[PDB]
């Protein structure tokens, strides 16, 4: 019998300061947050509709820099699926990608778990790193990329709605 | 690809006078019909969620008493789903039952169409048809079966959606 | 900052075969079910919208007659609200709800539990507990009294929407 | 153009006790007073969908006598539908309904103003008004007539929504 | 008597690349689509509320690349409306648009048919169709112009509801 | 008890041509107004949820120069916030919001009244006014500040619904 709609279980991660904050509060609230305020831990949720199906997000906001390890592997543990975030003016958040998705790996013991590469702040001028090496990175570990922005909105409900798509592919 | 939401092609049968026309007005209106105005055959649309999915109904209103046979068959080949009504206060109506069934597993050339028995008028005093006797004809068939009031709407919506929940047990 | 809707926990406690699963089946799924398929445990969860204000209700379905007494407990002391449900054509079920009322007021130590009294089976013509007596029993309490008919639907969602309301004043 | 959804002026009359707050807060809040609370004037809103067109309904609940006579007027001068409102089982409360129609038509100068009667307390056993002399007098109006329960929904948002109906058919001639 | 919602049959037109599929994607499923796969014929659908109707929208994605066919014209002819696309960055697809305006005034029969001209891709830095040309050319078919972007979802909702408004304008 | 959603009066002001309208009928119709057609007052409602409680906006489009000064202290007194928008590339725009705050603050009496300053036309590159600036004076005043465009819808809802997070704010002190 039904009991009520699917719940997905997302967790965002990636570099200080690239916008998983900003990227999930534009989602839930339609709010863009100028501040830089560090988050430590914060879930959210959200009924959203996609691809005909009702389904319940719940969302994991993560730190850039996790200092418990334990903390982090239990949020590992329990997501269904990653947005590896960066930000395409920190050349560094972009080297970072590979380890964030060697630690997810690891913890879920698993070599195909859903995520989606997601290259953040694309309205801003001075970008560092390129479309196509996103691209290409995106397509070397078999995953969807996309360019954000939590200030314009362009790619929000995109990131989260494909991230969901990639979950439901990997459950059939 | 999702190109739009799943469409569920139902037919409501039975004889005249049952209330097929006032259960799919309420349905689709939320009004009661009153009045007995007989049906040729009209069509209706309404989305829906069931079970967590969205999807479209369209929903075949027919006649108690079919004048062309063919246009029947065809109706019969085209539906994905049947709600075979009788009124509970008219005998001759659930003796009719019978008749609805065989000619659309013919048609259909099937044991296992998905429909839907409906006792239709149970707010009225005057029963005839024991819910008991309804019950061992649904079992017989292994098909649902539900007591309905288009002027009450007891059971109205549950009709619909376990007649859509037997098409998508089937189609799996 | 708001994280998304609030949550309810929402637990239906009564004697066997008064309808809990049915009244919870016809919330959530518009179905009445007509089988008595007795239950161990079950969770269901629901958004609603309740005076203006989006909520997922999360309703945990009990057994009649709870075997294990810890788990019984756990579920007392994590239940916000309760319905305690009896059937109106069944004395011994009415007679039974100090039972469960004093059972959670015991585990929550707590007076001022949001509690809803629901005497269900309100469409059928053998009632044995008088109106009077029930809403006696409520104000005895300081709760709301609902009748309800899992197969007509009468009162379903008032008693659910009730118990939220209750909540709700307690939380303020 | 569009400056947002179409709103509709509902007010419900009657006779004291009849359940025009009962009609009402059964379709606002899915709730059943059963409590007998007597109304000198609440303003209710909700916005449905009917026949495919998103709309606001304000509804006005009235007192079933109306002490200052200024301030009924005001209200059916305002008002743009009326449901009128007699219990199942008072008679004498279906006799008032030719009363507070001809105040309606009296206030808003007009032959045709949208209306529906409706039977409310039909859940009820004890009937005293036969349903042919209410679709008899529904008639004779020219107005749809409905049977509703506050207590077990029947007809409730029918009421509303048949009325709305009324209303735009009237606006469109 | 209202049967269900009303249908609008919308076809989207324009030369081979303009981003007629993924103005119709990102409409659907929000999704923007960044390969260029060639369409033949596909159809869609969703509904929507526009100015406080609900409506479904029947929505034809056209071949931009393609010699003349009767089984085009087939197609185009059950349209009410028609979005007439060209790329921003595309001058030869903005001298098309009088191509696909004349086949179809052709296929309709009619002088008068419900139009709008969209510029698509305008996220982009190569523009060649200033703003001011394609609004004279709009101004000189008495139709709107929509100025548009898959990529970024500027202006695809208005689009499609601007062209479901011109329909309602010819109808009454 | 609960009578139908929250009503929260909005009204949107600011100079001519910076557009107040352009931003609320994107919010309204989804349909980005190309031309320029001076407003003299226009009223708009949508049903919205914010941070999970449903409530009407009620929208008053006002006119950038208001020439009879009763109807505007009217609004002024009615409107319970209020979005105050200047357009980035228009520095005398910006210039003139101290002095819709002063007139806001002047009618309703008041120092302490919800208000969003809206930066629009964000999407234009001509830019004029920075956002540095434009957000110094909303921290000056204790109001948010919002960067919008009509056209992109950039900001267009965060805008409203800040303004209603403003709005309850200040009623639950
Ligand atoms: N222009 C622009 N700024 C952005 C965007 N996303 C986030 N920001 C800004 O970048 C800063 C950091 O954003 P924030 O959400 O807090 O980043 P975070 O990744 O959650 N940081 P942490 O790891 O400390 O929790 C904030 O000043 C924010 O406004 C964007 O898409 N565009
Ligand atoms: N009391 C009550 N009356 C009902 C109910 N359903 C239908 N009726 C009434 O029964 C009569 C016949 O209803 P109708 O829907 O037209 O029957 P039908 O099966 O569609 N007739 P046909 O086959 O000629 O199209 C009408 O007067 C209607 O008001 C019900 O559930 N309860
Ligand atoms: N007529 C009618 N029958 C009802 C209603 N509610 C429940 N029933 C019936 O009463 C029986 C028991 O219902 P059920 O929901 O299983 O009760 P329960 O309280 O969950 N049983 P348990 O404690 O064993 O889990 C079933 O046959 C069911 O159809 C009602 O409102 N009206
Ligand atoms: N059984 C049943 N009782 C009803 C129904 N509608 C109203 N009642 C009851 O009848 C009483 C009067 O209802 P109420 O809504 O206050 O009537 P009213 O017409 O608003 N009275 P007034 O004009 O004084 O404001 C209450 O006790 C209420 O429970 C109904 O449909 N069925
Ligand atoms: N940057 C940007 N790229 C776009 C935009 N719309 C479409 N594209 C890109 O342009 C290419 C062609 O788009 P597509 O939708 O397939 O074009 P079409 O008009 O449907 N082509 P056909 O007629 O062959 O079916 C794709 O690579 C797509 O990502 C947009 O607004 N901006
Ligand atoms: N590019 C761009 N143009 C805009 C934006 N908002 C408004 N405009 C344009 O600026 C002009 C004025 O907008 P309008 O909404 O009428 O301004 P207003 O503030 O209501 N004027 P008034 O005070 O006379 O009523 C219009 O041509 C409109 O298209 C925006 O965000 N981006
Ligand atoms: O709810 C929280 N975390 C608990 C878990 C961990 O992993 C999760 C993974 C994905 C989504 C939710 C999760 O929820 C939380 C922390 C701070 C506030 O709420
Ligand atoms: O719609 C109609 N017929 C076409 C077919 C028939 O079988 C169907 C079976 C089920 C649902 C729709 C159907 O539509 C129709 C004739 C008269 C009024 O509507
Ligand atoms: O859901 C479950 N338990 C977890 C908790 C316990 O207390 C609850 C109280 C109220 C509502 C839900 C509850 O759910 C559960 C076990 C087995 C099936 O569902
Ligand atoms: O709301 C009130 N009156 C003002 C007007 C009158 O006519 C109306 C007609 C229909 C809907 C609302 C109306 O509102 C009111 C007084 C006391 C409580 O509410
Ligand atoms: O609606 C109007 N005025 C009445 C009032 C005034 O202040 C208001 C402030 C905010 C929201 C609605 C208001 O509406 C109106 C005149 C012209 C067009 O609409
Ligand atoms: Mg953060
Ligand atoms: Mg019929
Ligand atoms: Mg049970
Ligand atoms: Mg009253
Ligand atoms: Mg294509
Ligand atoms: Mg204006």
């Amino acid at each position: 019998y039904f009991q009520g709609m699917t719940e997905y279980k997302l967790v965002v991660v990636g570099a200080g300061g690239v916008g998983k904050s900003a990227l999930t509060i534009q989602l839930i609230q339609n709010h863009f947050v100028d501040e830089y305020d560090p988050t430590i831990e914060d879930s959210y949720r959200k009924q959203v509709v996609i691809d005909g199906e009702t389904c319940l997000l719940d969302i994991l906001d993560t730190a850039g820099h996790e200092e418990y390890s334990a903390m982090r592997d239990q949020y590992m543990r329990t997501g269904e699926g990653f947005l590896c975030v960066f930000a395409i003016n920190n050349t560094k958040s972009f080297e970072d990608i590979h380890h964030y998705r060697e630690q997810i790996k690891r913890v879920k013991d698993s070599e195909d778990v859903p995520m989606v590469l997601v290259g953040n702040k694309c309205d801003l001028p001075s970008r560092t790193v390129d479309t196509k090496q996103a691209q290409d990175l995106a397509r070397s570990y078999g995953i969807p990329f996309i360019e954000t922005s939590a200030k314009t909105r362009q790619g929000v409900d995109d990131a989260f709605y494909t991230l969901v798509r990639e979950i439901r592919k990997h459950k059939e």
